[PDB]
């Protein structure tokens, strides 16, 4: 027998299959392979700084939720075990463009589990009601968040607590931030994505036209269930917590669409969040912890039930039925694995924590007038330049 532990940040709410209630299955299953799963009690950002204090004091878990943008972090404070073998073993149950992103230098620490391609979720009963279309180009997106505006109503929103995600995924869309060019990362965070992102912000801010309220907060919530909320960008795995966010308001009235062209970007979409499961250093059971993980990803209905766009390949889980219902009906899961086939390449550079927490304080700016949304873009540069060289990486821009 082989005891195994897991630490994971998935939401396990109401409606949900609880991560506990999938490892009871494979517990009942496998008596010579334990596992014993544990939520993280904390914010998302303060997990992978848990690993780094756990793996400094000799008892990490052998296995953890590791997002995609925080690879390349906990590969650099040297957290991860190689499990390149196992992993290959897996590798026909996983998309490839996530597989590749649990890889560093040829060596795979993990197994992916989920992506997070941005889409765009709207009232399309209200829409309908209010005489409005999807927009079509980021003119045509002004003018009809000016008009939606007049009579208190929002198309769009700027979330300055997700200034990371929101940010670099809308500009990401049409092009990376980070590149490696020999021994170096190449950082410039002002491309043109970032410039378009930038633009249509800055106008939708500067006419009243976007919510401003945190994604996280309170007022966020009261805007989805007093029906001032009616478009939001959002990422994927938002659906089944937006849904409980409304309240009941918009039930049967809401679609999913991909994220219009509006920044550059044509039918392409950006990253927000998305993670793997590594194995840590210190782990005594790779063989054993990856054959748990490989069976464990692959529980796609159970996984979709937690709002994961998931990474297997293996089978393909149904929009669950709360998420049709909230939703018009409408087949959601497809619009998102179009969304998540469309979503660009973003290498991530090793400190993006940083840069998120330095993009956050400078979108409260932005979103009060008291800045522009083009320094959060600058921002998200020095800070990625100062991140890198702080880490003692070489650095170019
Ligand atoms: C990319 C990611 O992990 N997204 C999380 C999301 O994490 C953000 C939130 O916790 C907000 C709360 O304000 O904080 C952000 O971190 C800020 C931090 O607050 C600042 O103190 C610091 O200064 O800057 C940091 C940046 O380092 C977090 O980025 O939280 C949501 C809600 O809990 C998570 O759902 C989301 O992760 C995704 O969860 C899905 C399951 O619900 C999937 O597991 C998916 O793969 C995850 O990406
Ligand atoms: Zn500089």
């Amino acid at each position: 027998v082989v005891n195994i532990t897991y630490m994971h940040r998935l939401p396990d709410s109401k409606g949900m299959t609880l991560v506990n209630d999938i490892v009871a299955k494979w517990n009942k299953e496998h008596p010579n392979i334990q596992v014993k799963a544990t939520k993280f009690d904390g914010k998302a950002s303060e997990m992978i700084k848990k690993l780094e204090t756990d793996v400094k004091a000799g008892n990490a878990p052998d296995l953890a939720q590791v997002g995609y943008a925080e690879v390349p972090e906990v590969f650099t404070k040297g957290l991860l075990q190689d499990v390149t073998d196992e992993a290959a073993k897996y590798k026909d149950d996983f998309a490839s463009a996530p597989f590749a992103l649990m890889q560093v230098d040829g060596k795979t620490y993990g197994l992916p589990q989920d992506t997070g391609p941005l889409a765009y979720f709207y009232n399309a009963a209200e829409f309908e009601k209010l005489g409005i279309t999807v927009p079509k180009t980021a003119d045509e997106l002004i003018e009809t968040a000016k008009k939606t505006a007049a009579q208190g109503k929002y198309i769009m929103t700027f979330q300055p607590d997700e200034a990371m995600m929101m940010m670099s995924g809308q500009a990401g869309a049409s092009g990376p931030w980070y590149k490696v060019d020999g021994n170096s990362w190449v950082v410039n965070t002002q491309t043109k994505g970032s410039k378009a992102v930038a633009d249509v912000y800055q106008q939708l801010i500067d006419n009243k036209a976007a919510l401003t309220n945190p994604r996280w907060d309170a007022s966020f919530d009261n805007s989805i269930q007093s029906g001032q909320l009616i478009g939001t960008v959002a990422a994927a795995w938002e659906a089944p917590l937006f849904i409980d966010s409304a309240g009941g308001t918009g039930a049967g009235e809401w679609k999913v669409t991909q994220l219009g062209d509006w920044f550059g970007n044509g039918t392409k979409t950006g990253s927000d969040g998305g993670s793997g499961v590594a194995v840590l250093k210190g782990s005594k059971h790779p063989a054993e912890a990856m054959e748990f993980l490989d069976w464990f990803n692959t529980q796609v209905d159970d996984l979709v039930s937690q709002g994961l766009v998931v990474a297997a390949t293996t089978a393909d889980a149904k929009t669950p039925q709360k998420w049709s219902d909230y939703f018009s009906g409408q087949d959601v899961m497809a619009e998102f694995k179009t969304a998540n086939d469309n979503m660009g390449d973003f290498t991530y550079m090793p400190g993006f924590s940083a840069v998120g927490a330095a993009m956050k304080q400078t979108a409260a700016k932005a979103a009060d007038g008291s800045a522009k949304v083009s320094d959060v873009f600058d921002t998200a540069q020095k800070t990625s330049v100062d991140t890198l060289k702080n880490l003692g990486l070489s650095v170019k821009e």
